[PDB]
C-alpha cells in the first residue's frame, strides 16, 4: 500500500513511520510527505530519507475545501492508498474525509474519548489524571471521534509538564502508529461497512 504522511512540525511520528515502513515485511511504503508549513524539521527528516516532499500552505487558500483539494491533487499524483496524519494540525473538510473514509489514520496524544482537541496534554494535566496515553484512529468528520485502531496507556508523573508528559507519550506514539499502519496496509484491520472496526 502506498502511503502519504501529512505533517505540521517536528516529525518524530513521521520518522518512526519511515523506520517501520522500511523493514522488509512492511506492507506500506511512504511515497510522499506533505506539510502545511514551510521549514519544519519533519521536511528535513523526509529529505534525509529520500522521500519527496510538498509544502501546501493553508494560508494561501480561501477556505478548507480549497486547501484540502490541493492536498487531494498531490495524493492522486502519487497514487496514494492510505493517508497518515502525523502531527498535522488542520481540521479536514467533510468531503475530503468522506473520500478517504477507511483509508486515513490520525495519531492523537490522549486516550480517546478523553481530551479531544489540540491541547490534550494541557487538558490531561489540568484534569489531574494519573494515566493518559495515545490513540490511533480512523479519521471521521467529527474531530477525534473516528474508529479507534490502537491505544497505549502512559503514566502521568507528579510534577509533569507538557514538555515531560509529551516526551513520554511520544515514545508510545512511535510504537502504535507504525503498528496501526501495518494493520491497515496489510488488510488485517479495516473500517467495516457498519462503520465499526473490523479485524479480519
Ligand atoms: N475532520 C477531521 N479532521 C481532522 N484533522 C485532524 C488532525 C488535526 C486535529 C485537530 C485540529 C485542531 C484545530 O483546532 N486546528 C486548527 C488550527 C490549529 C493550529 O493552528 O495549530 C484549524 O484547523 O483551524 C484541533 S484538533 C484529525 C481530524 C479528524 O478526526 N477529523
Ligand atoms: N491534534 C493532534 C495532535 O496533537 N498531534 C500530536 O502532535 C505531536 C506531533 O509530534 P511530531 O511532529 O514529533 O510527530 C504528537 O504528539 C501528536 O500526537
Amino acid at each position: 500500500a502506498r502511503v502519504a504522511v501529512l505533517i505540521s512540525g517536528t516529525g518524530s511520528n513521521l520518522q518512526a513511520l519511515i523506520d517501520s515502513t522500511r523493514e522488509p515485511n512492511s506492507s506500506a511504503q511512504i511515497d510522499i510527505v506533505i506539510s502545511n508549513k514551510a521549514a519544519v524539521a519533519g521536511l528535513d527528516k523526509a529529505e534525509r530519507a529520500g522521500i519527496p516532499t510538498r509544502v501546501i500552505n493553508h494560508k494561501l487558500y480561501k477556505n478548507r475545501v480549497e486547501f484540502d483539494s490541493a492536498i487531494d491533487l498531490v495524493l492522486e499524483e502519487f497514487s496514494i492508498d492510505i493517508v497518515c496524519l502525523a502531527g498535522f494540525m488542520r481540521i479536514l473538510s467533510g468531503p475530503f474525509v468522506q473520500k478517504w473514509n477507511g483509508k486515513m489514520l490520525n495519531i492523537h496524544p490522549s486516550l480517546l474519548p478523553s481530551f479531544k482537541g489540540s491541547n490534550a496534554h494541557e487538558q490531561a494535566l489540568e484534569t489531574g489524571v494519573t494515566v493518559t496515553g495515545c490513540t490511533v484512529h480512523f479519521v471521521a468528520e467529527d474531530v477525534d471521534a473516528g474508529q479507534i485502531i490502537l491505544q497505549e496507556a502512559v503514566p502521568v508523573k507528579r510534577g509533569d509538564t507538557v514538555a515531560t508528559l509529551s516526551e513520554r507519550v511520544k515514545l508510545a506514539e512511535h510504537k502504535i502508529f507504525p503498528a496501526a499502519l501495518q494493520l491497515v496496509a496489510s488488510g488485517t484491520v479495516q473500517l467495516g461497512e457498519n462503520g465499526k472496526i473490523c479485524w479480519v
